[PDB]
């Protein structure tokens, strides 16, 4: 019936990632090894927020470590902003996935059960701008009909999201990993650009 339950109410990032690890929201729990939570501290003002943890996260324990986060750390230094200035999450904190484990995109009714979690680190972290890497992060905050490609580097801004941060989306940097060798200069480029939005946002 949703992650809700099974919340804090608390500011404390470190209380809200342990109770995490208690969540039965909804069946992803199951066959993941643990909830994977955010990283880093209240004080970040940049919020970054993919999509789930992936094979390599759901054992490391720590979001954006296997290729995904290795370009995403390329095109954060290529933008000239620290990491660990940041905050960085996960639409659904569960890794979800068949059978190698292959990674299995989280379905919308997924999405609305792990959202409050995600409100709970946005209340808490404060951010002046979130970055939203990729469709499932975007329409979890966006809506079910936004369409990442048609409004990625553009400064927007919702009603309902807690604290009036600016909001810029982006392609999921997996997609540039899965997309052609001969578009990966300008894929990356193109990423490379939105987070500059993000950082230029005063
Ligand atoms: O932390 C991660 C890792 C891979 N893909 C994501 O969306 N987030
Ligand atoms: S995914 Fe989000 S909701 Fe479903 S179980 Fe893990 S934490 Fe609870």
């Amino acid at each position: 019936a949703g992650a809700q339950d099974f919340v804090p109410h608390t500011a404390d990032l470190a209380e809200l990632a342990a109770a995490a690890g208690e969540c039965r929201g909804c069946g992803l729990y199951r066959d993941a090894t643990q909830a994977v939570f955010g990283a880093g501290g209240r004080s970040a003002r940049i919020m970054m927020i993919g999509e789930q943890p992936g094979d390599k996260e759901d054992l490391a324990g720590l979001p954006f470590v296997g290729p995904a986060g290795r370009l995403l750390d390329r095109a954060l230094e290529a933008a000239d902003i620290d990491r660990d200035a940041l905050y960085v999450t996960n639409a659904v904190k569960h890794f979800k996935f068949t059978r190698r484990r292959i990674h299995k995109t989280p379905s919308r009714t997924e999405v609305v059960a792990c959202r409050p979690w995600l409100i709970a680190e946005m209340t808490s972290v404060e951010p002046d701008v979130v970055v939203l890497l990729g469709a499932t992060a975007a329409k979890a905050l966006l809506g079910n009909d936004f369409r990442v490609t048609q409004h990625r580097g553009e400064v927007l801004h919702v009603d309902d999201v807690p604290g009036d941060p600016a909001l810029v989306a982006t392609v999921h940097p997996s997609s540039l990993l899965r997309g052609p060798k001969e578009e990966r200069e300008s894929a990356f480029a193109g990423l490379v650009d939105d987070l500059r939005v993000a950082a230029d946002v005063r």
